[PDB]
Order: structure tokens, then C-alpha cells, then sequence
């Protein structure tokens, strides 16, 4: 049965990549100020760029908007890395490429920031698409996902498919190319291939899952699944890499040096800071292990699987000579914040975020990156027992 693709407006709406961030065009005040703003499902505040900044090009002018509205309040926001200091208010916001809908939402205008916007990125703004739990100042700030819902007739669901392109883009080539859609209020047919298999939501505030099992090439990393969940497991379209916990990362890194081990490479390869090259098409693929991790299902004592390829794990990155060999990072790295599934991990599948049945949709993605050899995969089901275990309290 053929699957057809019903949300052929929102299709193609997002750019960007991995490493920068992918990002949907969007309009605030009135008349409308076109922003680019990054897609992040690892916060929960919608801020944007609101006075000059050395990367900003263009920036929201409140007093340009006839709808703009003073909270009178300011709003700090601390990321991993980067962090902003901002001004609370409200105004009309529209997605060009999204629902016919326009909706009033509350905006951080940033007015001061750290490590926060990136040098050639063309996002001047962040969407966080997480729960309220997690916004700041605190949950009474509506975030713009609740918004929408609330304001509108837009199904409480989005669904997210993000194409690496398995080659580095210049900020020229990311402008021109299509970098994978974000569908609001709906799952697009036409974005995955096989079936979409659930994971339950297990607390309203980051999208947080419950991993219960991980392999490097069918090989169990045998560590007792709480540590895998350790403080929790999140979706997260705003990280780079896939990051793990300490001692599961240090399990990950051994068992993928051991499969990898006909190549040497050095320890800042591992530690995700240097590059590797090989000669234009020689990248060794083969040599490099697959990495499923098991989901919880929506079925009692039920799990799932979902599996990269190095083609995944290793974000493409452009040699300092700019030259014709293919260049990587080894994308996986370590948290002291729990396992973060990032965007590298995202790529691999179509993502659904279904709020409204409180469960995360994982689907290969029509647009994953590959060989002729292996793909990723969706799997299931498998039958795995005491699974409520796996969350950490
Ligand atoms: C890389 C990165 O920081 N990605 C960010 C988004 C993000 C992207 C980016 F390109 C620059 C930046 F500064 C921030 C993402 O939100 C991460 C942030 O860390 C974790 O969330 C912490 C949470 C605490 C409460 C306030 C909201 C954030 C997990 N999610």
C-alpha cells in the first residue's frame, strides 16, 4: 500500500544541520518581521534575537510592532554551552511554511547572550517545543507549542524529519538546500518508510523516554538499563550529538573502538574535539558497528529498536585545507545530564511527537543517509521485562 504525503505545504520547511542546528522561517509583530529560528525540543522558551549582535543580521524590533506587549519582566535561559539574557512579552507569530494560523505568544527578546548565536547559521532565533515544566522563568510561561494548540484547531502533535545531507554545506549551501521538514499538527506519509513504532512520554517536561537496552553490533553493552536513563533520557533536536551518561559513554567508546579496530585513530577522535579524513569516497564505513538502542513500547513487557549507521554517529565536518578528502566527527559524546538523543540520532528517523497520546513515533527516515550495504532500522517487537526499572527517580 503506497503511502501518500498530505502535508505537502509543510514538507521541506526546515534548513540547517546537525552541527548548527535546524532551523523554520517564521513571522513576529505586526507588520510581519521575518525571523529564521532554530527547532528545539530540549527547551521550552521561544526567544529570538531583539539588538545587534556581531551574528545577527537582522533581529525582532518591538517597536516596529503595532501588536508587540510589554510583560515587564525579564527571563534568563542556561543551556549546555551557550546562554541569553532577555525581555518578556507577547505578539502575533505565524509560520509561512507551517499552518494557515497566527497565534499570540509569549517572545524573549534577547538582550544579551553567551556561546548562543552561531557565526553563519542564519537562525536568529530558538523555538523551544518542550513543556512548560522546563521554561523560564518558571511554567506559567505559556510555551508556543501550548499556544498554538490553545488558540487554534491544530492537532496537539508535531512530527520532525531531519536530512543530514552525509557531506559538510558551507552557509551558502545550507541557504540553497533542503534540510527536512517539520509538520505541525500532523504525521506526513510520505517522510518515512516501513513502520512507526511508539515510545511512551514518561513525564511531561523535556520528551523524555525510557531506553531499556543498548547494542554495538548486536553485541549487549550489558550495563543494567537505569544507568542508560541516568538522571533521564531525552529527544532532542537542539543537541548535536548523541550524548550519554559517563559510565555508558566509556561502555559505548570500548565497544565501538573494539568493532572499529582494523583503524586506529587518535584520542581526540573519540573525544569528539578532532577530526578524521580518508581519501574523496574511501570513508570505511563497514568497519565502523551499527548502535541500536530499545526503546519502552506502549505494550506491556514490550520494546523496540531503533539502529544507526556510522553514517549517522559521524557528522561530516570540512578539512582545514577545504580539500576533496571526506572529513568527520565522532558524534557521540559524554553527559553528566543524561542521555541526550540528539540531532545526529534524529536524522536516522522521522520523529513523532504525539502530546496528545503522551508518546514519541519513531519511523526510518525517508531521507537517513546510508549504503548499499546496510540502513538504519525501526524494529519490533522484542519482548523485555521489567522495564519501569529502567527510569531513574
Ligand atoms: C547544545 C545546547 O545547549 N542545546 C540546547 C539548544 C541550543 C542550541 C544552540 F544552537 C545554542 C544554544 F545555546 C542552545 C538544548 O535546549 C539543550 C540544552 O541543554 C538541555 O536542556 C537544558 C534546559 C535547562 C532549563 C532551560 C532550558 C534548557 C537539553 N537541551
Amino acid at each position: 500500500p503506497g503511502r501518500r504525503g498530505s502535508f505537502v505545504e509543510m514538507v521541506d520547511n526546515l534548513r540547517g544541520k546537525s552541527g548548527q542546528g535546524y532551523y523554520v522561517e517564521m513571522t513576529v509583530g505586526s507588520p510581519p518581521q521575518t525571523l529564521n529560528i532554530l527547532v528545539d525540543t530540549g527547551s521550552s522558551n521561544f526567544a529570538v534575537g531583539a539588538a545587534p549582535h556581531p551574528f545577527l543580521h537582522r533581529y525582532y524590533q518591538r517597536q516596529l510592532s503595532s501588536t508587540y506587549r510589554d510583560l515587564r519582566k525579564g527571563v534568563y535561559v542556561p543551556y549546555t554551552q551557550g546562554k541569553w539574557e532577555g525581555e518578556l512579552g507577547t505578539d502575533l507569530v505565524s509560520i509561512p511554511h507551517g499552518p494557515n494560523v497566527t497565534v499570540r505568544a509569549n517572545i524573549a527578546a534577547i538582550t544579551e547572550s553567551d556561546k548562543f548565536f552561531i557565526n553563519g547559521s542564519n537562525w536568529e532565533g530558538i523555538l523551544g517545543l518542550a513543556y512548560a515544566e522546563i521554561a523560564r522563568p518558571d511554567d506559567s510561561l505559556e510555551p508556543f507549542f501550548d499556544s498554538l494548540v490553545k488558540q487554534t484547531h491544530v492537532p496537539n502533535l508535531f512530527s520532525l524529519q531531519l536530512c543530514g545531507a552525509g557531506f559538510p554545506l558551507n552557509q551558502s549551501e545550507v541557504l540553497a538546500s533542503v534540510g527536512g521538514s517539520m509538520i505541525i499538527g500532523g504525521i506526513d506519509h510520505s517522510l518515512y518508510t516501513g513502520s512507526l513504532w511508539y515510545t511512551p512520554i514518561r513525564r511531561e517536561w523535556y520528551y523524555e523516554v525510557i531506553i531499556v537496552r543498548v547494542e554495538i553490533n548486536g553485541q549487549d553493552l550489558k550495563m543494567d538499563c537505569k544507568e542508560y536513563n541516568y538522571d533521564k533520557s531525552i529527544v532532542d533536536s537542539g543537541t548535536t550529538n548523541l550524548r550519554l551518561p559517563k559510565k555508558v559513554f566509556e561502555a559505548a567508546v570500548k565497544s565501538i573502538k573494539a568493532a572499529s579496530s582494523t583503524e586506529k585513530f587518535p584520542d581526540g577522535f573519540w573525544l569528539g574535539e578532532q577530526l578524521v579524513c580518508w581519501q574523496a569516497g574511501t570513508t570505511p564505513w563497514n568497519i565502523f558497528p551499527v548502535i541500536s538502542l530499545y526503546l519502552m513500547g506502549e505494550v506491556t513487557n514490550q520494546s523496540f529498536r531503533i539502529t544507526i549507521l556510522p553514517q549517522q554517529y559521524l557528522r561530516p565536518v570540512e578539512d582545514v585545507a577545504t580539500s576533496q578528502d571526506d572529513c568527520y566527527k565522532f558524534a557521540i559524546s559524554q553527559s553528566s545530564t543524561g542521555t541526550v538523543m540528539g540531532a545526529v540520532i534524529m536524522e536516522g528517523f522521522y520523529v513523532v511527537f504525539d502530546r496528545a497520546r503522551k508518546r514519541i513515533g519513531f519511523a526510518v527516515s525517508a531521507c537517513h543517509v546510508h549504503d548499499e550495504f546496510r540502513t538504519a532500522a525501526v524494529e519490533g517487537p522484542f519482548v523485555t521485562l521489567d522495564m519501569e526499572d529502567c527510569g531513574y527517580n
